[PDB]
């Protein structure tokens, strides 16, 4: 019945991240026509409810309604629900979606009743996005020929910090010593990810929707030397790792279109573009929408690593020949997202977050090795945290968004076989809504952070595991709790800290205190060796601070 | 301009021979709601409209109507040329199909109202067809086990001749040297090809409607052991070739949906299911019909070889690990259809028909040597000839349906270097709307029939080069005339000739003469050595004879 809204519709600390399709909502679309039993919506009518639904619902459901982590919603299914059954599940509204930015998922009666209109109607496929338009929008500010041959600042490059200015379209280049804000660039649209090139010289970035930025750190004054569009929706980018494949190739994923694509490491010219449509890889069954997840790089191949979310598909994409195109397609668990390399850099673990799994892949013979459960509920690691457990060895930890756990997976099959792939231990952190673990080769500590917390005191602080006090006897590992948000002193609303980023020697960890466009917001540098507040840094311009990548860290995969 | 139909849609001796989806359009679709400003459809009209699209017009431009080898008729794109374009344009006739069982392309007036009003209509995507569908389809007749473990009928099943007896669903099985048909099997919907397991004990079938069956050459009394559907429309099958595969793999080729499916080469368990929707290699652009054309199988590597038509792409999937899904996919040339493996197995030479190109790849490395226009128009080789020419080395033939040229390829980059994958020679035979070239290692002479010619005379008949007399000085190598539909003795709406095929000792070949349904047909078998008419082959069970594949010349791809 329709009160089963209450149990799948309403918020949960592990519900509000699935995709929201807010720029490819802003597209008008077409009113369609309405079959026989079936009434149709006014284009007015029509674009409000789809808005709605790319921003709102399509992170689950899909935007062609086939589904995603919620079941498809196709008009033949929906036709035989029934207007009224509609009305009544939509009355409750839906999962709320990212703090600070996102929907409430309250509705009016009005937008209910346009809404199960909406899905009972024929839906169009959103435009597609291929290479003319990419090469319409693809500009090379300033030549390879014009950049300089050696570094022409006097910046501390491989310390420095970029940091996400999210609802600002900007991004802040940040002393990792000094603190001081060496540049804010503009991107023009939100950044999502920061990547750096294996040299450390260029920075890219990508826009949610789907804008891509090249920016060279050798300038004198560092700026965009090239940018293009890769898509209308997109999460994802990284630089080729491979040792002899430095600068070569950067590498582009989407939501919407689904697809990648492979842009040259110098200038951004678009070179390759995959559709990532197809085979869900345990059912084996068409899916239109398979969206592109997070994308690694491998350093044992000239290799991209590609998750394909909806899918359950791993691809490995050899860069060597793009017209002969050499791709492995590793089946995997469905709903991939995020994870990363283990300490040796050879082994691939993500999160099958909705399925609870973690999937592990060989980037040297290029296949799966294992998949376990984690025993929580819907693992987010981030990249994850690699470190040696004083019992375990060699492990890659991950917290939760939808419990309070921490997972640990044994990464050593050489050295510690009877551990290797084995989730070894799980234990609680601050509570439900964690994003992202964090530690470092030269720190003795792990944090965790609980963004997502319903609770303000949780979600403004961070949790700190003594990795040297860890036995793996069973027993739950304490924790120290740093007040991370109350460091910041931030009188207005309730901030969210989100993800530790360290500086590349190792000994300090940066978090977000990250409040709404409208208010203040704080960055909190803490001394990794004494778990004492380093310094806040305030700024008028550091607006919305998100995500924050330190160089080195990011160019070598030190994490 | 609508009277731009009278050239766009005029029957041509090439453009006779694209897809007609009859067995889709059997299903029963329901109309679309009308957007504002368009009439709509009754679910009655619009099926009789759907029926005639697939029937007569998605070749060209797609079900999907993304285009093909004609343009994109979407609704964007039709609304802006009005009914009233659409109504006049298609007033003229469309391009023929296929002789004996194709369309005329003539419509009635209330036909032509019916196709301008469903191209203004927003259409559905045809039902996918996954592994769920796949399975409640297969079904095993005889488990592997009860089979038998030697041959047990006293039949020569190497000389053996597998006929396809088109419109009836059947195919005989008739004996090379006594031209017995020791059987006739019924599988439903018209056959396409037949192929053998590369030990020659299972004979696999695909109809065009999508259904494979597998035949026991081993039993008493042939039969069907196992069958099974992988799609709505598909034309191609192939089975593993790779020295230790024998028997391992069958693969199968479908247009709808767009995919390719692996499936177990003793029981047709389906086992990998690959979508071919991706993007055009030249232009990037992505494409939701990318059909798959011509199958073989690689005798250097543990892969299958697969033509996707209207993206351009060649790809080579290693069956040796379905899990970790290795392939190579090779940009091309668009609209891939046919092709054949030189005379050492090694490199696939297929025809980019519409565009008049051969494609090279190297099926031991992987990837593309070369790509070659033909100097004619519309090369269709089918699976060539190969022979030693005696002034320019190994070369692989094709003939066109474009024009009356032969066209000769060096195949011997090793050997002949200046001569490898250069067009050598090309020369006339019959005349236009030649289908397939053929010869045998133990022939001196080159077959060419001219089945889609115009003229009865030539359309009845095959030319004949004697390769012994080639030279290398550029004059145009004459040929003796076969009146092999005269041969046959048959006075009907001049019956085609087409497609010859060897023994097994390569010491006579055969062709079908080709009649409609209800009239009278025959096979014709001549003596290789003396050009003579040595048996013709009717039977009143004998109906429209078409394709003709003798079980060691196709196990061993000897062409
Ligand atoms: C696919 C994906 C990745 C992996 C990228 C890679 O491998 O390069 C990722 C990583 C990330 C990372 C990577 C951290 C790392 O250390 O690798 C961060 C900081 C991040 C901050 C946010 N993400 Fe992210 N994120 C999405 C998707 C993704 N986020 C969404 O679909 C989602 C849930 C909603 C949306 O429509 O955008 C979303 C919301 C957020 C935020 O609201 C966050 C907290 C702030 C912000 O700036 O938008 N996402
Ligand atoms: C993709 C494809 C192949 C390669 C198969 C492989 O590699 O295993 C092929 C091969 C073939 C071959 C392979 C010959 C060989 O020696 O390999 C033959 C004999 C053949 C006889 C015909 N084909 Fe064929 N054929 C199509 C497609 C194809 N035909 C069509 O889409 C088309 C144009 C129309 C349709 O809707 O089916 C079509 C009409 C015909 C005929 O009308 C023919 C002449 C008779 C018949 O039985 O239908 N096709
Ligand atoms: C992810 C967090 C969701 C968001 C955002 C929205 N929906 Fe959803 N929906 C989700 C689940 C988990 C379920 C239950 C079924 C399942 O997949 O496990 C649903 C169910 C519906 C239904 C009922 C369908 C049925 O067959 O009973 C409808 C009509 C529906 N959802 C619509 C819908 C709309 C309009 C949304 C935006 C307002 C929306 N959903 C958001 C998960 C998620
Ligand atoms: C292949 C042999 C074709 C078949 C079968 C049919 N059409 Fe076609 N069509 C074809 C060509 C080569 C062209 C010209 C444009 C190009 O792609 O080069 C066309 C054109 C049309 C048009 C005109 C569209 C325009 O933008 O002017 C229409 C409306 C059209 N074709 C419709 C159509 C229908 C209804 C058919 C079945 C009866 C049909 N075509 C068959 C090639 C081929």
């Amino acid at each position: 019945d329709p009160a089963a809204a209450l149990e799948d519709h309403k918020t949960r600390t592990d519900n509000r991240s699935e995709p929201s399709l807010d720029n490819l909502a802003q597209q008008d679309v077409a009113a369609p026509g309405a079959p026989e039993g079936v009434s149709a919506l006014s284009d007015a009518q029509y674009n409000e409810a789809n808005k709605i639904y790319f921003e709102r619902c399509a992170g689950c459901h899909g935007v062609l309604r086939k589904g995603a982590t919620g079941k498809a919603l196709t008009p033949d299914l929906t036709r035989d629900l029934g207007f009224d059954y509609l009305q009544s599940f939509i009355t409750y509204g839906s999962p709320a979606g990212m703090p600070n930015w996102g929907t409430s998922g309250e509705l009016s009666a009005e937008q209910v009743d346009l809404m199960a209109n909406y899905l009972l109607l024929d839906p169009a496929a959103p435009p597609e996005f291929g290479m003319k338009e990419m090469r319409e929008s693809w500009k090379v500010h300033v030549a390879p020929e014009d950049r300089p041959t050696q570094q022409e600042n006097d910046w501390d490059l491989e310390n420095l910090f970029s940091v996400t200015l999210r609802d600002a379209g900007q991004i802040a280049l940040i002393d990792g010593a000094t603190y001081e804000i060496k540049s804010v660039l503009d991107t023009g649209y939100a950044v999502h990810i920061s990547r750096l090139s294996a040299s450390g010289r260029y920075l890219f970035v990508i826009g949610r929707d789907g804008k891509v930025n090249m920016i060279d750190l050798w300038m004198k004054e560092p700026t965009t030397v090239a940018e293009i569009k890769i898509g209308s929706e997109a999460r994802s980018i990284e630089t080729s790792k491979m040792e002899g494949w430095e600068d070569k190739y950067a590498i582009a994923g989407a939501y919407w279109p689904p697809q990648y694509v492979i842009m040259d490491g110098e200038t951004l010219e678009p070179k390759k573009i995959q559709s990532t449509r197809g085979m869900t890889y345990d059912e084996q069954e068409y899916h239109p929408e398979p969206r592109v997840a997070a994308i690694l790089a491998s350093h044992y191949r000239p290799e991209f690593i590609v998750n394909v979310k909806e899918t359950g598909k791993i691809l490995l994409v050899d860069y060597t020949d793009l017209d002969n195109l050499k791709t492995t397609e590793i089946s995997a668990e469905r709903f991939l997202h995020d994870g990363g390399l283990d300490g040796s850099h050879r082994y691939f673990i993500t999160a099958a977050n909705a399925r609870n799994k973690l999937v592990v892949i060989d980037t040297k013979e290029g296949k799966l090795v294992a998949i376990e459960d984690t025993g929580g509920q819907t693992p987010h690691p981030g990249r994850g945290a690699n470190f040696v457990h004083p019992t375990f060895g060699p492990v890659w930890a991950t917290s939760h968004m939808g419990d309070d756990s921490v997972a640990l997976i044994g990464t050593d099959p050489e050295g510690h076989p009877d551990n290797a792939w084995k989730i070894l231990d799980s234990f609680p952190a601050l509570g439900g809504g964690s994003l992202f673990i964090k530690t470092h080769p030269n720190s003795q500590y792990l944090y965790v952070d609980a963004t997502l917390n319903p609770e303000a005191e949780i979600s403004g602080s961070v949790a700190v595991f003594d990795i040297k006090a860890m036995t793996g006897d069973g027993s739950d590992p304490e924790f120290k709790t740093l007040p991370i948000a109350e460091w910041a002193g931030i009188t207005e609303g309730q901030p969210r800290v989100v993800q530790g980023e360290f500086n590349k020697d190792g000994t300090e960890v940066w978090f977000s205190v990250w409040n709404g466009k409208d208010q203040e917001s704080a960055l909190v540098v803490v001394d990794d060796k004494t778990l004492e507040l380093k310094h806040v840094i305030k700024d008028e311009r550091l607006v919305t601070p998100t995500g924050k990548f330190n160089v080195y860290n990011t160019m070598t995969d030190t994490y």
